[PDB]
């Protein structure tokens, strides 16, 4: 059930104003948080993401994600951000230089290679460089904002990289 | 695992051109089809949807969904369309009169009432009327193309309907 979310390790969301309260609860695991954000149990809002305090074992169910306005994202090795994929835009806007979706299969069905891995191919596209371009796992991303759109390094030794078949919002 | 798809009962996809082949396989259940479209097993394309022939127990893995161009959708009581949610636009374009996402919680956390149900409230918004507006299950839809955007009939007897908190593609 935690599979239906997008984890951002050691990350927490912060916003700005006083008008915001954060529904929390002493939970047993991060799964409990998730199986309640999904089924929107006792919420007076629409849960789009939640943060799990690993040290206190507490959840903080939010009505927005790291992508909302005014929404910043703090650091902490005891926190874990989890965002409902239902609320992370799945289509591209242009060359999709701001794509944050979990797609990780190239236009022709080849699984992607982790950005934090140098096999099968070696590259310069590290998470430590393109910070903010979200080069997590093996997601389809576009660091340089190239024309092709989201792409990734193929796990097929015969293919360096390749574009990903991700829909335009103003499609075809 | 079939939960990570959007079923459209007794429906099949048809396209137009000759240049298209359809990967199929004699499968045991519709789950088998799904657990292979998801993990893109032996595909030379990106599976966005699949159709299960209940009578032949065969899958047809497609590289597009009912939303692609040239793509039509036939009828048959032995067929079942299943579309990867990853490829069904989750954001709104305007008043979102063409929204086909699986969201079904109102802006304030109230679960939605099935369009094919007359409880708690009675209405005229039937699937038989607004055909093409996809008034399936209890999804957030906008039949009349109103200003508010996607909405639905609340399951709370105290609330007739209410808007759903669904993101704009050119958000905020």
């Amino acid at each position: 059930t935690l599979h239906e979310f997008k984890k951002s390790a050691k990350t927490t969301l912060t916003k700005e104003d006083p008008l915001l309260k954060i529904k929390t609860k002493k939970v047993n695991s991060a799964d409990e948080c998730a199986n309640r954000c999904i089924r929107n149990r006792g919420f007076t809002f629409t849960c789009k993401a939640f943060v799990f305090d690993k040290s206190r074992k507490r959840c903080y169910w939010y009505p927005f994600n790291s992508m909302s306005s005014g929404v910043k994202k703090g650091f902490g090795h005891e926190f874990d951000l989890y965002e409902n994929k239902d609320y992370i835009r799945n289509c591209i806007i242009g060359k999709g230089g701001s794509y944050k979706g979990t797609v990780s299969i190239t236009k022709s069905g080849i699984k992607c290679q982790p950005w934090n891995s140098m096999i099968p191919h070696e590259h310069s596209f590290l998470p430590s460089s393109y910070r903010g371009k979200d080069l997590q796992e093996n997601y389809c991303r576009n660091p340089r904002g190239e024309e092709g759109g989201p792409w990734c390094f193929t796990s097929n030794p015969e293919v360096r990289y390749e574009v990903c078949d991700i829909p335009q919002c103003s499609e075809v």
